[PDB]
């Protein structure tokens, strides 16, 4: 499961739901271990949907948990992202993954 520890302010009612396209200011961060990625870099804040099974699983469970302006801190299984396969080169089999989710978004 995904276990939700979101830093308090925003507004906690503006759920997500399908049919709706949303803005993360997310970053990766491998546990015991360095970043892999950040969306605050390229500053483009990736834009996606909901539903559409564009994320992990991981991330999609974590997204809907959320509401506007919230600052989550997730905490992703291996067996919803990569713990069988590992992203090649990127991500290390069997591995656990932590992200800084920042929600906001439109829709």
């Amino acid at each position: 499961g995904v276990e939700i520890e979101t830093i308090s302010p925003g507004d906690g009612r503006t759920f997500p739901k399908k049919g709706q396209t949303c803005v993360v200011h997310y970053t990766g961060m491998l546990q015991n271990g360095k970043k892999f990625d950040s969306s605050r870099d390229r500053n483009k804040p990736f834009k996606f949907r909901i539903g559409k099974q564009e994320v992990i699983k991981g991330f999609e469970e974590g997204a809907a948990q959320m509401s506007l302006g919230q600052r989550a801190k997730l905490t992703c299984t291996p067996d919803v992202a990569y713990g069988a396969t590992g992203h090649p080169g990127v991500i290390p089999p069997n591995a656990t993954l932590i992200f800084d989710v920042e929600l906001l978004n439109l829709e």
